[PDB]
């Protein structure tokens, strides 16, 4: 029993899929997993454990932003023995070579947050995903014939940014998508010795101002298939 | 009809009480407000509008941390006409003069976050509450025989901090309670020209290590906040 | 008998009013206090102790800027037993809603200085006044028919700023007045466990370019009446 | 005809292998490339162009440290059309999970330098390698029976650090090796739109005092270069 | 007529000697200069203009700390045509090879202040004195057989530092003296195209805890002699 | 017998002249020193020891950029007993008061690097030269009729800067020339208790687009080296 998660050790699988919205975790448990049972509900942050093709897998919301996400993944790892975390969600694109509904994988995560600087003595910590998980997801996508873009995500602290000119810097530096928690997750996995990966689907084009459900399903199938591939 | 709040203009009152826990918002709606009706539920972030002594008041969770808190209160202010936000929650204490169950009001909020530096050209922005709201809350508590400590909160980005020696620094500088969203709310209030206040109840003593008594003290904090709304209206 | 103050313990009252200009301290001692006697003059920084309606009160200049102000109020607090400091001065306004001759109370104080970051491990320390002092001052003004603005001051390190565009940012965030020492006084009050308040009169409008003695006298009376309201 | 490189357009291939030491570049061009010709020598910074299994490949020294390697990689990309860069060097280990003689690939590069903060408005830029190059290098090592550690390198500005306690921080965060130029190469590659990769061989263990002989190190160095050149062919597809 | 200096263009010479204490400026005008006449007195910051060996020279206090000193030197330079500033004062020593009463010249000035970072886009500005002024002062000292140490001063923002371990860092990097304004003066001189120099006398040994009036006179004679040397 | 320098204690004099390019070290040792013998060549970074008017003097390249520079000066000081270092190079001018072919001395060195912040608890370290070396070089140039500009150099981390508006800032604050290693040499010299000086010749004007022939550049460079060597003898007295 932890402060933010009302479950017991053993309730979660060693791998957890994590959308930000708890209703998306409920949607995933009911439509993609077999026999999912709810294992937590504190603060309405629903978490479930079921199986995918016989493999035990959990799915749980993490809320919005770095701080919220860090609390949950930190507790999953140190209190529930979770080894691998796959964040799943929507992101905004800033570059011309990425179109809405494209599937991006964050090999790395840039950020404007100070959390990695507080852990790394104020130097530049490169928040990165676990290589084998990236590979697994790219192979799972290829198997279904889905193209994915692997690159840097940008984890913003402020959804309603006071500095919009930063989207032009992101673009020039190849940022593939903007979300709000990947840099925090990667930071937590490094601090606690676990492995993470963030997968996103472009829901909006910040620059050009540019189905959704179906593309969401492809993202989920890719993440879940990457879990089985990762076990081999 | 915003991305994070599925309500209509007019659904929220001009004043909103905001616990971090959506289930706390539900508890407040059911036990302290009259005829409260749910006005939003995207992402399970429950929001309700009811009445306190004839005065229309809203209550809604804001989730955990500065980024989450900023999204909700920003949308509330710019799309729902919200004028006053009172965050209500639990905090940890670092100072010996403050005990568990004490009620603290955050006249200012320190932080280890970068959000106010992004807004203020990397200079020191003093994230403060609206004075009249502090004053109303302090008078409301005084009328209920409750002693409140008014000072600086500290809004942490990392609940599981990699640097626990910071708690000794906070204590040395008078921090009255440690939580996670006050500096963000005050920063948003200053950016969008609204008014905000953070009231908290000490649920844990981070230094000394110190449900019923907490529930009771939680009810005390809610009553103060709601009574400050009426004193604030005069 | 300190390095910057040549007085003895007991020479100052427990409450000190501090204009930046030592000649302003002399003015206040002579026209608002009864039987004030000079208690210090090292570096020409005049300090006086007198009585306001029977209540012992001190007034002393603190010079210009954060470093100068910190030295004096630190010595007053640790060597002279000073419990409450009320800084009084003139300030520039950046906001359109604030006019010259308006009285502002600094509940908080922003700064481009590094002093609070040196004290607070490089994180954001919110330099704020003592709530009760703010409340007393606001009550005092209300009793004299004076409308005061309570909010954020900005304490600048450079009077001749190399970056005048900061004035638009301050305005955007509600800064009520720009001066040079409130963030340092509040930081010292927090470090040594004392109480402080900054009250100012808008002498110039930095944005619009926009009696002064009269409004200055108004600010002095509010400060002195706040001390008596604060004693109850 | 740039200031630091005295070659002409077309002298370099579109993929360039880069050790820090110009003599290692000479050694690679001589022993691993066919028909290598020296194409530049400004400041004794030797650059050659040869062929590997019929494919055109260049090898060039980049000096030590971020500032020196940025100058050369920037010139190769903007003046000579280079699209892919593979840095091949030596790094020190800080983690007990990594052993001397290990082959590490920098998927990312942490640093104590300010070069990426100057480029990215003082926010945190995750200095990363090109994913497909990491994958080609990882497959190539696997195909040669070499097990590679894929993770975060740390590019130090001061070889003789004034703060050794940072090594304990690097170990806790899983840094796989400490070197001096990856974070700078990754920043340049992102700024100019090219692709980069840093591969390293562990010559010393900072934390455990472990050393290796010059024989063993030559051999492990030899493995690294074969992986890199193989990865080029895999990457071409 | 400037806000902080009540004088007219022409009242100051092109070179100004500046102790922090205005009473020290008064002592210098009366004892070292011929026919010195007071030219300013706003805020009790006395300024005087007299003659040294027939050479017109001014002496004025600048108060304590960077912010205060910056206002005065900025106004002297841009409003009163001052070309050279020599700050004179007492400093604390942190290094074992520097004893009390030694005369140190700040060829450079380190600091914990943010003022040069605000001017220099957050990079490292090396606040340095004007080389010809350093040279003139070192030669003036040699003529009178006084030994001087030329090196880095450290300009502290906080007289009562919350971080005393910084004195050991200063010592290790060769800081010759700790004072509070040299880095600010050097910054202003650079920004406004003027020349500055800080000369100090060690009044206390911060480390070892270790006449004064006479060593003060040596410092002043050296500065004034450097002015004549500098004119050749 | 250090990692980057293949010499033995006593091979270097107590004073070392240091250009960035090792071929310039060769040129100086051959043309200005008597009986110069090469004493190291690790990574093609040539170091020599010769005599000037009977006074033992060494000359050695330091590569480009702070990090490379720091490694060599740090090794000369801690492993080989060097007491004084004079960096002799080329710089770009940003101020209209400085013309191409001018000789500038860096009494101080500004920088956009983080190496002195890492050493000085994140506060502002004024990276400064040794006063008596500045004075010896200034008198030596005066004695030769050369008028030197004494001031602040700016040591850039990125030669190909992503922020060129910074040059207008350096101009406003009087920077005398832009190079890449002075702030790092001064930091090392202060960390290890040694003395250093950076002298530079203006080969190009960044702000006005002024250039100079290779002939003019050789001659101005020739003047700089004689100033430096003369400053060593004056410094000994």
């Amino acid at each position: 029993a932890t402060p933010h998660i009302n479950a017991q050790m053993g309730d979660f699988a060693d791998v957890v899929l994590m959308p930000g919205d708890p209703l998306r975790a409920k949607y995933i448990a009911e439509n993609f997993l077999d026999n999912a049972v709810q294992v937590c509900d504190v603060r309405n942050m629903f978490g479930y454990t079921g199986t995918y093709k016989g493999r035990r897998i959990s799915v749980m919301g993490h809320g919005m932003g770095i701080p919220s996400c860090s609390i949950y993944v930190t507790e999953l790892i140190k209190d529930y023995g979770v080894k691998k975390i796959i964040r799943v969600g929507s992101c905004g694109a800033v570059n011309e070579g990425i179109k809405v509904r494209d599937v991006v994988i964050g090999m790395g995560a840039c950020t404007d947050s100070k959390v990695n600087r507080i852990r790394f003595k104020d130097h530049d910590f490169a928040a990165i995903a676990d290589y084998k998980m990236v590979k697994a997801a790219e192979e799972a996508a290829k198997a279904r014939g889905i193209d994915v873009k692997v690159g840097n995500l940008f984890s913003a602290e402020l959804f309603y940014t006071p500095d919009p000119s930063m989207f032009d810097v992101m673009d020039k530096y190849g940022i593939v998508g903007v979300e709000m928690e990947a840099a925090g997750i990667y930071g937590v996995a490094a601090e606690y010795g676990a492995k993470a990966l963030a997968i996103c689907t472009v829901s909006d084009h910040i620059k050009t101002g540019e189905e959704r459900q179906n593309t969401f399903n492809e993202m989920i199938e890719i993440a879940l298939d990457s879990v089985l591939i990762g076990d081999q």
